[PDB]
RNA sequence: GGCUCCUUGGCA
RNA sequence: GGCUCCUUGGCA
RNA sequence: GGCUCCUUGGCA
RNA sequence: GGCUCCUUGGCA
RNA sequence: GGCUCCUUGGCA
RNA sequence: GGCUCCUUGGCA
RNA sequence: GGCUCCUUGGCA
RNA sequence: GGCUCCUUGGCA
RNA sequence: GGCUCCUUGGCA
RNA sequence: GGCUCCUUGGCA
RNA sequence: GGCUCCUUGGCA
RNA sequence: GGCUCCUUGGCA
RNA sequence: GGCUCCUUGGCA
RNA sequence: GGCUCCUUGGCA
RNA sequence: GGCUCCUUGGCA
RNA sequence: GGCUCCUUGGCA
RNA sequence: GGCUCCUUGGCA
RNA sequence: GGCUCCUUGGCA
RNA sequence: GGCUCCUUGGCA
RNA sequence: GGCUCCUUGGCA
């Protein structure tokens, strides 16, 4: 239902700081949850599942997105762009979201919010290409 | 352009006193998070953090002297680090705009804590500066 | 025999419309006969005799029923109640029906049919009182 | 509650066009015969009859125009009077429920005459209304 | 017959206000009857009998319901819940309703209406337990 | 959130002027009956009732002055108490949203009585407020 | 949008030096652009179009302004006044500016800046008369 | 009034050495651009330019001698022409205010180029003048 | 050198 | 060593 | 970037 | 979204 | 909802 | 038509 | 007879 | 009527 | 109308 | 305009 | 001193 | 000080 | 002292 | 909570 | 509940 | 020969 | 055909 | 799509 | 954005 | 920018 957006925001913060600060994912999860004053169970558990599905499988995801960068190493992107793409790939593919378009909207929203419009368009294009590659992979 | 630099430096010093890691990496992190564009803000904030880190023990002594008997370790991270930054710029960088420094610092205190801590930091800073004037 | 009920129905319609519409009794008789598709001679002639015995003697009848209304003017009743009482008095008294109870049953039936149950009980009571007054001159 | 009112009004108009007496007395007669209980049915039917009687000649003209050349006097009493009522309510009372008016009227035609007259009255009424739409 | 529901509603209002406002039961009965525009005799008299059977016997009833609250004092419930339970016990037990299920339906309906769903479920459970205790008192 | 508070206060004042019991208990009763959830509505309505009860005689005087010669005791409970509440909030609480107060009050009058009383209360309230503007 | 003022300044320099130094318009354009450190494309192209529209049509313009000098030969004016009037006529008439008043403000500003107040008033009056003559063909 | 005349003359000589056109026309252009009002400034600057143009080759020789082996064609236009003007006024016009000439010239060098060229021109000019003193 | 001041050059 | 006003030019 | 005025759309 | 409002309903 | 009075269907 | 119910319709 | 909620539409 | 979010262009 | 900004000059 | 530090003038 | 016309700073 | 204004800090 | 827009978070 | 769209049932 | 309707009845 | 009411079922 | 009450889940 | 709401921030 | 009250600047 | 002053600079 509705908790999904908040869960995605939390997960994005956790991944962003995990990449940037190199701190433990669980500890950063505690930090983000405490500072955001998260209470409701669904959002908490969904965010935890998102973060866990992002951390486990991280390299597979990195490879997946690095395939669509046209030979460009993933460190050549922005922190926001990169991590948001990671979360997006995790949710869309690894958890097989039944609401792909919704995930697109929310993710792109997060990218616009934390970075800017152009980053949003970039992430949108890349992730769209990735999902187009995924859906017809079967 | 100095205000944002002061906010930066404050956050960096805060994370240093909290986590305990290397100030440079923390600086990189804070800079990355707030998206610092302007060059002067970067340079300035960096100079602030460096100045604070080099003189840190002397700064702590100067602050503790005006704490009215308190141990500096017992202050809140916000008050303590804001006082650190304030003393750093006012004394060791010899800021030619002390009033503005007081402004920015106290405002920072009121942002990340209650105004109750704001007037306190203002008072301690005032005492420290008044002592610094008659020092030399 | 059997034609009596139909004759009574026809006569009742004729009287009801005579009182209500103020139209000529003979013309209304033609109307009712034509619209009911009456054919059989006995019913036709019996209905005609009923209507004629109702029209001639009408005021005498009105007085008779008005005696049993306990001072109440006859216009204070319903059209159905009034006219049915008129027909009933005509048949019972003026033609001296040899089948009084039968006339009662049929008349009360007509009253229930064209108005309602309570009107039927009312007409029944009134007409019964009238006939009780009529039979004992002895 | 409108249906019974329409049946009432139809019977009244019919007896008016037939006998030729005063519409009010006829209305009283019809009301007495069918035993009208509800107030709204009475009021409504009365308004219908009044509206029809006031505008009667104009109504006859409007109807006759769509008769395809026929004289309105040559129509059956049922068809003619039902058309009268229909035109009265649809046009002069500006009914906001035209479809329902068509329904009730045509049904009335099918009750007191064959459906053969029903489709006819439906057609004439449809033509009249379609003309009324583009009138103003 | 049908007047029972209305009677129960009236009685419930009277009890609710009797408990809340502390005003005289008869006066409040007059108030509720006047404001609801109650006319029909059966509803009036039935409501009066319900209220009277509720007021007289009130403490006995209170004890009865307080037995099933598992040691919980009756003032710990809501006004609606409490008073509706009082009326329910009065009707089911003291007047020995021959239509227990009907009383259940109507009472629970009143509880849902004046409070909420959960209050309805609560009252339902409690009253059901009470009636289960009553029927096998034989 | 103010509207429900005004309805509350109105009902409370009404029951006070009617029964004559203690306003606090009546307030508890009304609050219990309407199931007030929100805190601000409770607090507000309570402040309204208190303000009205404290200043009640002065309020009655102010209202009676604009009644055009009538005795305030001769007004309907609805009109009288609604005027009481209106004057209380508009004058003694110095409401910064007078138009909205007029709205809510007049609406309350139209709910528990005819609109005929509504325009009247609106007029009296308008006169009172216009007088209050030029008072100080 | 905003580039217009800068374009007008550049054009004015080019015309002033074209009249004074007699050097090639394109070369002087290169000089002014290089020395002003002009980069943004809109300003560059707009200035180029202004200069080109001034050079081509130059004699027509000269005649136009010479009509409003009341028989006075155009060489009797100042360099600033003359050339600014040329640019003004070019922009207002030949390019048909949709922002005439704006052009007036900027041109008069340039005249005040490079010469003095009185020159500004003079140019203002003359150019205003010219535009008044231009706008009314009917 | 001499300073502006020197700036004028410098610009004129510069444009001469750059473009290669006739010094008189260039003088007219520069005078027109800077809006020279005062008569003495005009006359003076004109005398400076004329004196420089007449003696130009001798001036170039004198300058080149003190260049420490450099070709005069390899100097920046600013340094070269400022030196030209300086030598012209100091030597051929026999200025009675040499210090002031040094001032104005060096300042002109610092305006249209970096001070790095300023000290250089000052040095060369000093050498040239010191040589001129012992010449006769 | 004890007063009131003014113009002005270089310079952190 | 720190500013004021303003001009031109580059971008949010 | 911030404020504000229209204007072409999709709106709440 | 959201007030006044001339009009027709829907649910209870 | 609540209130006033009358039908229909079906079950005893 | 003695009398209970279920589901609906219309109604001041 | 009197309420709660809500939809469409006519006008500012 | 008042309030407002975006979007296509042009302004203070 | 404003503000910041990457550059270069005139005035105090 | 302030201002740090060396100057040059010159007025009552 | 006197005379002709233009700046700068600061105060209303 | 009589006009047109702009930037901006603290504050109920 | 009363708002606008928006972000996050808790619930109907 | 309000509107609305499907969907699994019991329905009127 | 509730219209059209191809079909079979029931009651009167 | 023609009406009132009502049940089941075929189709939108 | 149109209207509608609840209920199991998923949406704007 | 909306509204209210228990919390905390950015913009005007 | 409004706004109460003390300010600082600065433009024609 | 309406208009008064104070102190200076340059100038036929």
């Amino acid at each position: 239902m509705r908790y999904r957006k908040g869960a995605r925001d939390t997960a994005f913060l956790v991944l962003y700081r995990w990449d940037l600060r190199g701190e433990n994912p669980g500890e950063l999860f505690k930090e983000v949850v405490e500072e955001k004053n998260i209470k409701n169970k669904d959002a908490y558990e969904y965010a935890k599942k998102l973060v866990d599905t992002a951390v486990r499988h991280i390299e597979e995801i990195d490879s997946i997105i690095e395939k669509h960068l046209k030979g460009w190493s993933i460190d050549r992107l922005g922190y926001v762009e990169r991590n948001a793409l990671r979360l997006g790939v995790a949710e869309l593919i690894f958890l097989k979201s039944k609401e792909p378009g919704r995930v697109f909207i929310d993710i792109v929203d997060l990218v616009k919010k934390y970075a800017d419009e152009k980053a949003g368009k970039f992430v949108n294009g890349v992730l769209s290409a990735i999902y187009k590659a995924y859906i017809t992979s079967s």
